[PDB]
């Protein structure tokens, strides 16, 4: 019971499952309603789950209840006393950030995009300081609310190679510093409205390019300071990367002195259009 110390136990009569929207480790994820009524996402642990699955499922519920931060998905509660067991979270209206960006190409101001990134960074700083290494930080794992607030989540699946730091790929060293690398990729995803990192390079081509010193080029219309910051997230030497504390501080200062974002990094045009004279 102590694992659930930060969670609220929800009675099953409060929950209505409506539509399957995903899979858990041993069960489905549903959109549903929770009693006023509010929409929720509901992850179940169905009959037949193993001991390890139960420990991991209740452990997930417990840590999610512990997290209380504006930029982390909110746990409404847990059903642990009845079967199927359930983890119940808020339901974001705008869905996942990657799809959202791609469906809203060019619709936001630079300040709005940078504000998104500040929120993601604040959530990640909180996770890191709570001793939680995400390991799968990517725009697909971030939800967006109707105030444009980004909420770090984890929707499950092995290694998303092109979001993952070299040391995590090479020797399985996952830390908050490998999450910083991933955050740099997320910065690039946001500023490009959901372009796929490294385009059609294979996983092996990405790893070879990184090891040889190549890095993603600047997004179009990207503030110089923002490109500089994402580039420092991609230092090979893990110790040279900013901490999330540094990232949050820098993004907050840029937003609060917004003229700092008017200077743009040079975009390298991959195609040349010459209007004849
Ligand atoms: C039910 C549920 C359970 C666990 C999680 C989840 O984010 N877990 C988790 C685990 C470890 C660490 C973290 C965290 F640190 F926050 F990133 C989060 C999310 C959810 N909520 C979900 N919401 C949604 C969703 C979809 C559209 C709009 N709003 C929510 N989709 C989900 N798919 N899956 C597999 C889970 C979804």
């Amino acid at each position: 019971q102590a694992v659930l110390k930060f969670t609220t136990e929800i009675h099953p009569s409060c929950v209505t499952r409506q539509k399957v929207i995903g899979a858990g480790e041993f069960g489905e994820v549903y959109k549903g309603m929770l009693k006023k009524e509010v929409p929720v996402a509901i992850k179940t642990l169905k009959a037949g789950y193993t001991e390890k699955q139960r420990v991991d499922f209740l452990g997930e519920a417990g840590i999610m209840g512990q997290f209380s931060h504006h930029n982390i998905i909110r746990l409404e509660g847990v059903i642990s006393k009845y079967k199927p067991m359930m983890i119940i979270t808020e339901y974001m209206e705008n869905g996942a950030l990657d799809k959202f960006l791609r469906e809203k190409d060019g619709e936001f101001s630079v300040l709005q995009l940078v504000g998104m990134l500040r929120g993601i960074a604040a959530g990640m700083k909180y996770l890191a300081n709570m001793n939680y290494v995400h390991r799968d930080l990517a725009a697909r794992n971030i939800l967006v609310n109707s105030n444009l607030v980004c909420k770090v989540s984890d929707f499950g699946l092995k290694i998303p190679i092109r979001w993952t730091a070299p040391e995590a790929i090479s020797y399985r060293k996952f830390t908050s510093a490998s999450d910083v690398w991933s955050f740099g990729i997320v910065m690039w995803e946001v500023m490009t409205y959901g372009e796929r990192p490294y385009w059609e390079l294979s996983n092996h081509e990405v790893m070879k390019a990184i090891n040889d010193g190549f890095r993603l080029p600047t997004p179009m219309d990207c503030p110089s300071a923002i490109y500089q910051l994402m580039m420092q997230c991609w230092q090979q030497e893990r110790a040279r990367r900013p901490k999330f504390a540094d990232i949050v501080s820098i993004l907050d200062k840029l937003i609060r002195a917004p003229d700092s974002l008017k200077t743009l990094a040079d975009f390298d045009p991959r195609v040349s259009i010459r209007l004849p004279s």
